[PDB]
């Protein structure tokens, strides 16, 4: 009559998480993804941090296993058997990452996008969408790493139409803008837009640097604004 | 293509570890233990390397869990929904410890120990046994725990029977020395013979700190070879 509520399950989650079990904090957050609801922000974070460190510790192997490769492929007398050895490696994180990626990405394509109600929510499960699609990206090749690409540029679209409801200094927002401008620079070879998202972004949030600061330091606040005033003029 | 030779494991071995993939580096790890004859110091260095990049997570974990849990306990309004998912989970994470620990002590009381030729290696797989036994230890309760710190304190002292062949700056001597003197201080609970032991390594590797001291440093090593030897004849009074 006193069974598990759904406290209980974050509980685990977190539990998890202090005992840096990620594996563990992935299914438990799986669990509560079943559950009927949205999820919080406290457990749409706790969401973020499970999958990104199940996600990373691949991609920090697979950058060493690759720059290793890379090496022995330039090599005076190369070894084409080592090569081999390490490129079958490198396929195997490969596969481990796509595995990832895809999982994450049917539970915000299927459950919660489509369930979602709130506004700040839907452009962190777009967020979300667009940095797994751009993990893909970043290993893949070809028609895939276009096709690829275009859904990475779509989620975090969707993301950024939706951000300009919530305030220019939500986490959110700013965190959008970060990657979507990674995005631009890293794989879409698009150094521009990159660069201009991350200005126009930075530029709105220094405008509201008066709501993050305390009253006791708004007029430091105030010359960098006029400092940043400044440096846009010029440039006239 | 050809097959791969001990020599192409040995390199796996290597870049699993590269890659922090230690489960992978355990396993072919096992495989080149399964090639003929004995492990080379090199991949002594990666089997040790291997298991305790495996175990150690699950020990850092264990000692978070059971201080949540100590927490729990000792509230003012205590949870019993938590604690039970405490429990169960610190159990699950003493399962595994008990895996890894089996796995490694069953290899080396079958394989490694039996078919050890140097002195060098006898002492290197006693004084492993004897880690993964105290690991074991370091969970275990009560009558159960005794059977094991037995086997701890016999593997760890033919290690040290064995380790006197070797010179004192021996990193496998002044290993294991550090090793069963903490064994003695957190599982026998014997501060006395724990600190005698780590003492006495110690204070014999001081002595021929000259040979692991370059020539341009050797004034230095002296000054704290001198310095040591009027610590003890001070302390003593």
């Amino acid at each position: 009559a006193e069974a598990f509520t759904r406290e209980d399950y974050v509980f685990m989650a977190q539990l998890n998480e202090n005992a840096e079990r990620y594996d563990e904090m992935v299914e438990t957050m799986r669990k509560i993804s079943g559950m009927e609801g949205e999820l919080s922000d406290k457990e749409r974070n706790l969401l973020s941090v499970a999958y990104k460190n199940v996600i990373g510790p691949r991609r920090a192997a697979w950058r060493i296993v690759s720059s290793i490769e890379a090496k022995e492929k330039g090599r005076q007398k190369p070894n084409a058997k080592r090569i081999e050895q390490i490129r079958v490696y490198r396929q195997k994180i490969e596969k481990e990452l796509s595995d990832i990626c895809n999982d994450i990405l049917k539970l915000l394509q299927e459950q919660f996008v489509p369930r979602s109600t709130n506004a700040d929510a839907k452009v962190f499960y777009y967020k979300m969408q667009g940095d797994y699609y751009r993990y893909l990206a970043e290993y893949s090749s070809g028609e895939d790493k276009e096709k690829i690409a275009g859904s990475a540029l779509n989620a975090y679209n969707s993301a950024f139409e939706i951000s300009q409801q919530l305030p220019p200094t939500h986490p959110i927002r700013l965190g959008l803008a970060l990657n979507f401008s990674v995005f631009y620079y890293e794989i879409l070879a698009s150094p521009d837009r990159a660069c201009e998202l991350a200005r126009k972004a930075f530029d709105a949030a220094i405008t509201d640097l008066d709501k993050l600061t305390e009253e006791s330091y708004k007029d430091s606040t105030l010359i960098m604004q006029l400092l940043r005033d400044n440096l846009n003029l010029w440039v006239t």
